[PDB]
This record gives structure tokens, sequence and C-alpha cells, in this order.
């Protein structure tokens, strides 16, 4: 599509936390022994709970949103109040969403999609990888870059207004939203406080990769992702450099070899 | 100073809450009915009893983390583990903090501040506007450059390495600290995850304003903050499109004005 104004929002588990407010809500949750399933881990064996019973407590949160309105969640919230804000139309909105691949995380995904549609907003929600080690961050981040970043990408070449909307969310992963969103061409970022109740728009400008950086990538993509020594020092790439940023790693004992997400990174300008 | 690695770090109150284990801190401040000081509002009237009472209190905390370690704050866990991840020595370390104008969040600092120096790691504490609605906001952010992002510049054209602890503070500063900071020539931005006790380097690519941008942005300045629409199209300078990204506002009946944040941005790239 084109033209749309286009809202890219993370999912977290607030409407799950909010929805205990409802006794018909906790009372069923309780009999599930569901009671922190705003909190479930991913390798939480509740998970599985929340999965044999997806439609029913799907049903029973969009009745809890229907009657709360948008302080039912911190997405449904920011949204709202930046549509009016902005003033963005229903019929000019589309919502992205995107949770991990968690029984918890995916019901607030699903249920928020869902009301939002019911209420005429477009919507489309994505699963995203599970974060829960160092090793396995990286990982997460390439799946971000494959699932979110080259949306926005795409977005952005259909001629659409992208706004990023950092509110829910672990910090790290909302850094990096806003941080690669704004390379790929991403229009706002944008805050709800809830303290003072009111929306801010962060510090927006318009980045890039610093054009030596980028050349000496393109460099290392162009010839091959993993190179040696000898054929970095033919290339001109300083290795050493592009190590101590983190951006390749040594690969024994010729070798550097660029990191799978920075390898992502170069899909914004290839 | 030059060579040194110096970590930049904002200063949150977990140092507050988690000093409330300790008996002695707990009754004293249940005695000054502080017993949520962690949380105090920047317009609390009993921000005056942490003040009052500051150097009392300083102590107190001073003796809890001595006794818990690292684990006293998210500062002070998120320092040391990657002090230790990154090999970064005492003697080579300075600590730049950096909290709100308030009684709570100095503290906060100035106990983390000295004790960093106790256990031999250089520190400096420097204090910013708090943020409390919209309008402030923006004050604010002009007054993080001043205060860090400008002294993240002068770190690095010293010769230093700079490493932005994203861990403490609202979401919205760490990530206006990580944008900017990097803008600035920081070199890596880290956090720590408490749920997996581990810390991670965060995406840190290198990153400049978009040229096309830099180029109108700096066309802007060298000819006034404030410019007439006239002057703004003579100079080829998209006012419109700088307003759609909230880089300038319409002021009075036909002028654009750069932004006060815009105009510091600047300062990274001008002198
Ligand atoms: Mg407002
Ligand atoms: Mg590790």
């Amino acid at each position: 599509f084109q033209g749309m104004e286009v809202h890219v929002c993370s999912v977290g588990t607030s409407l799950l936390k909010n929805s205990l407010d409802d006794d018909n809500v906790r009372k069923e949750i309780e009999r599930l022994g569901l009671k922190d399933w705003d909190r479930l881990k991913f390798d939480d064996d509740r998970q599985n709970r929340i999965k044999e019973n997806f439609d029913s407590l799907r049903k029973m949160l969009l009745k809890f949103i229907r009657s709360k309105g948008r302080r039912a969640s911190a997405e449904l919230d920011s949204l709202f109040s930046t549509f009016e804000k902005l003033k963005h139309n229903k019929s000019e909105i589309y919502v992205f969403l995107y949770s991990t691949n968690t029984s918890n995380s995916q019901l607030a995904g699903e249920v928020i999609r869902d009301y939002l549609i019911e209420e005429g907003i477009r919507s489309e929600l994505v699963t995203v990888k599970t974060i829960s080690s160092e090793e396995n961050f990286y990982e997460g981040i390439v799946d971000l870059f494959d699932k979110v970043i080259y949306r926005i990408l795409k977005f952005k070449e259909q001629d659409n207004e992208v706004y990023i909307n950092a509110t829910p969310g672990l910090k790290p992963e909302s850094i990096f939203l806003t941080l690669a969103g704004l390379l790929a061409g991403a229009d706002l970022i944008y805050y709800k406080y809830q303290e003072f109740n009111d929306v801010v728009i962060l510090p927006s400008p318009p980045i890039t990769i610093r054009p030596k950086y980028l050349d000496w990538l393109i460099r290392f993509a162009i010839s091959g992702y993993t190179l040696s020594e000898k054929r970095a020092e033919e290339l001109g790439i300083p290795v050493r450099l592009l190590e101590a940023k983190m951006l390749v790693e040594r690969k024994g004992e010729d070798a550097y070899r660029l990191k799978d997400w920075v390898r992502k990174l170069l899909g914004i300008y290839l």
C-alpha cells in the first residue's frame, strides 16, 4: 500500500497484568493458576496453559479491552494518544505489531491486533525470536532485521510514513529499534510518558552509517563475508578498527568475519 | 586526560530501593517517612528531607554498598560486570555519571561516585535538568547536550574511548543518549540484562546525520536560526520537509525557527 501512516510497536504484557483488575478475568486466571501470566518466561511450563486455552483467553481479553478502552494496555494508550496528537485518521493508519514467539506475548499481540481491527484500524502481527542469553541476543537482533527493520524499509519504499512507538518493550530492544529504524528511514520516534500522561516525539535526526565505514563494510561484503587478513589488507579495510567496534570478529588466524547482524544492516544500503 | 576508558552512565534510584534491605537504612528512612524515596517525584516536598539530611544519608548508603558489593545498584552491577567483560583495569577507567537536579537522584549519584573513588576508580558526577512535561522535555534534551553529549565530544577529542552504559535510566533518555552519543563518537553501547545476569554490547554502528539534511541544517545555521520563508527558499532549504521531521518550527507570520536541540546537535559538526 501507499500513503499510509504506519506505526511500528513492540508488544509487551501490560494488557495481561491490567486485566486482573477485572474480577471475572482474575477468577478464571486463578482457576488456571496463571496469576503472574504477565511475567512468565519463555521456558516456563505455565506458558502451555495459556497455549491450550488460547481461544478462550483471547475472547476474554477482548471483552476486557472493549469495556476498559485505551488504558487497557501501554500499547493501546500510547497508540491512540499519538493518533490524536499527530492527527492520524483511522482510515489512514496501519499498526505493525511484533511479539516474541511465546504464549503470553503472542496472546497480548493477537488481542491488541484484533481489537484495533474491530475499531477500524488495519493491523498486522509478526513474531520474532526470543532473546534469553548474550549468545542468542545477536540472533534476536538478526531476526528483528528480517521481521521488522526490513519491513520498515519496504513501507518507506512504497511511499508510506513510518512512526516508531518506543513506549512498550524492553529497553535494549527499543534502543535497537530506534537506531536501525531510523537508518532504514523511519520518520519519527515517539514515547508516551505515563508519569505526566503525555506523548513526546523523541529527537529523530535523519541518520546514516558514516560513509568511510559503509565503504569498508561494502568492500567486505563484495569480497566475501569472511576474509583473510592479507586479502583485507589489499582492500584497504582497517580490520582492527572494525573489530574494536564489534562489527567483525577474528576467525583464526588469517580471517576476519563480518558479523551476521552487520550483514543485515548492509541490506539497508544494497 | 588521554588514553582512558570512559564509561558514561545515567543515575537511577535502584540504590535507594535496594538499601531498604539494610535494617539500619530502613528504620532511619521510616523515621523520616521516606519509605518510597526511590520514587520521589521532583516536586515532592519530602525531597527536602533528603536535602536536610544529605550527608548522613550519604554515609549510611556508603556503608550499605561497602557491605553489599556491586549488586547494591544497577549502576554498580552493570559497571563492574562490564569492566570485567571488556578487561578495563581500575587505573584505566573514568566513570562519568549524570543525575537530575533532584535530592534523591543526586544522593544516589554522589554515593555511587564516592564509592567508585574509594575503590580506586576515577569518577565525576554532573547534574542535568529534570524532565517533567512535554514542553520541558526538550529543555532537558538541550541540557543533556551541554552537560553530557558535548563531554563525549571532548573525551573523544582527547583520545579516550567512550562506552555508554544504557542500563540505568528511563527508556526515552537512554534512547537519546545512545543516538546522540554515537553521533558524538562514542565507541560502544552496552546493557546488562538482569534476567540472565549478562552484559551485552548493543549494536553500535558508527553513524552521522544524512548528508543532505546536514547540508540543509548547516545552511540554515550559518544564515540565522530564524529564517523567513523567502530566504529559506533562496538557500534551497526544504523547510516543510524539516518541519515534518520536527527539526524546525513555523514562527511568526512567515518564518521558520531551528529547534534549540537541533542547534546543539549541529555543534557536533561545527565549532
Ligand atoms: Mg502534549
Ligand atoms: Mg557473557
